[PDB]
């Protein structure tokens, strides 16, 4: 619980904060139900035992986003 | 309630309208956060996004810059 879970997170990518709960927002590559991988950006309890509210990128977003961070950062 | 101070990018793009955008926004008057959020067009509806924190945005922006090699 969930096991389902660590099926679908494909990769832990980067731990962005966490509080003082345990709950960590997160850049996961992750495949819902088999479907094609995305970048997921989210609040996740501990274990992963549990989702919160986040966003997915499709990879056109994702390299969108990460032209944007690169470019604004010199 | 919520200002966009600045519109940084649009990451995608509906058929319908709405846009996928990074944005700087200050909720409530308080310092801006940047946002990752679906808007339809001019902005006139606001739809499911996330925002992130300082630190929480420059973990994001080294890590994506470890992506590139940096």
């Amino acid at each position: 619980m969930k096991e389902e879970f660590s099926y679908e997170i494909l990769e832990e990518v980067a731990v962005l904060s966490e509080n003082a709960r345990g709950w960590r927002k997160e850049l996961n590559l992750i495949s819902w139900n088999g479907r094609p991988p995305k970048f997921d950006l989210r609040e996740w309890a501990p274990d992963h035992e549990k989702m919160g509210k986040g966003i997915t990128l499709t990879n056109e977003e994702f390299a969108e986003l990460s032209k944007t961070i690169k470019s604004m950062l010199e």
